[PDB]
């Protein structure tokens, strides 16, 4: 997946697609996204994530994906890629919060959800955390 | 190749053990084949990657580092070992901003007490 990719490109470690094309591909992955297309989305944004796999808006893309196929462990590891390098919203923890839980690992979904309410400035995604919370 | 046990469980513990060696010892370049070999095997295992990762550091590869730590951060999720290895290299990389926000995300987040001195350390120094 994209992860084993970036790890591979590390271990065997030139600007090929501008930035306007960059985000005119993510704009159709969108575009898939939005109409349902769901296995096609995955793949422009697996393509993205080949690409550019450091980039906050493709993770969170294709984390959005797996969270939908319930595929929990893949979009939690994304989610918390996402978060290392958008370290100020914690909107994928939230979610990862949410994919622990659906992993039966609700002490780690606990803990997503009380870095929420102790970090995010998100008023309405505080009520979120506190509802999961409640339930645990 | 981890998926399919082909090589046995305690054979991988000495392979990393012997990496490590490598690495006490200065013997880098051979660390680095080991820790190379170790992440083929299982790309998902948080201390082989965190290994290729210091080596990578050592030899001021500090991008392949920093994208190798948020790699192993991921999949740790509550390890913030790796983001304050990863404000080291951004404070190498000459980008002290990105560095200050991993090193205050240590503190914020951590519960590793010795982690957050050194991190705070850092933070102290950054002007
Ligand atoms: N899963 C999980 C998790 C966590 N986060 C922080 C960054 C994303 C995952 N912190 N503590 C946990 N148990
Ligand atoms: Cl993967
Ligand atoms: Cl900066
Ligand atoms: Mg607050």
């Amino acid at each position: 997946g994209s992860i084993s990719t970036a790890v591979i490109d590390a271990i065997n470690s030139i600007n090929a697609i501008p930035d306007d094309m960059m985000d005119d591909i993510y704009s159709y992955a969108y575009d898939f996204y939005n109409k349902g297309r769901i296995e096609e989305a995955e793949v422009f944004f697996r393509f993205l994530c080949i690409y550019d796999f450091y980039n906050v808006d493709y993770i969170m893309g294709l984390a959005a994906i797996y969270q939908i196929k319930e595929q929990f462990q893949q979009a939690a590891d994304l989610y918390a890629v996402a978060f290392a390098l958008g370290k100020n919203d914690y909107t994928p923890v939230f979610h990862t919060g949410q994919c622990q839980l659906r992993l039966k690992a609700p002490l780690k979904a606990k803990e997503c959800f009380e870095l929420v309410i102790q970090h995010s400035n998100d008023e309405k995604l505080k009520i979120k955390a506190q509802s999961y919370l409640d339930a645990i």
